[PDB]
């Protein structure tokens, strides 16, 4: 899949290799950083995502 | 389909091409914009909208 | 149809042509207003309602 | 009629001729003022209510 | 029956004449005080509660 | 019952007897205190819990 | 096997043996910390989640 962009409310821009989505069983969201390790973060703290 | 404009309360104005939806496996704000990039946006920064403008 | 008056939490009434409700597509409250456009406005920006003009 | 009486986080005492209660289409709790009007208010609004 | 006390975030101590219980109509902490009388406070104003 | 240790939002310390939850009737979190007292706490005051 | 890394809001970077997961009883994300105690942290608590 293509890129994905996350803006977070504290500034910065997180890029994740496919969508990100809400985990169930944690209630945040989860994607797969530029460097291929699973992420997860609170949903308060995104502010918008972008495909591309 | 009608396009629809959204205020955030970044103070932005964003046109999306439909109406954008809540995505159940987001809990975001849904949308493509009005040039054709998929969007999503946390509804805690969504002001209002309004269907047209 | 009965108007209501819609109290924001910036200062704002804002007439409605009919009553305004939750949009379960988007979890904000979506209305028509005295142009008959439709409108979405963030639940938390919504204070206060009156029944009439 | 059963009156009540709404506290809000503004510091208002509102009087309400019959229970106030939430309207599932709203979200918002309604009551009918001393006038006879139909009225809504946010829940976040509403601090205490009682009986009198 | 049991007496509760109820601390608000305003530091303030409400004695309650049996636990008070979420109202499902307000979606308010319902509860009868001390005069008998029927009160019902915001559960974001309670702090924390105790059974006397 | 194994005891469990809360510490709130506002840095306090609370000792409850058997693993505290939210009580349905309430919304809040519910726990026994080490005295035997019961005892509620709104879930936005509470940061953590262990076991132990 | 592989174990997460949490960061709090008051930046704690916690490790945790296992995937931590929301408990139904309580609201909280469960986990059992590399001293092999099981604890729970606030939602509201926790910026963002790194599995390695």
């Amino acid at each position: 899949s293509s890129n994905y962009v996350l803006h977070t409310n504290d500034g910065r821009t997180i890029v994740a290799e496919g969508k990100p989505k809400v985990d169930d069983e944690t209630g945040m969201i989860s994607y797969t950083d530029a460097y291929g390790q699973q992420q997860q973060i609170n949903r308060d703290n995104v502010k918008e995502m972008a495909k591309g």
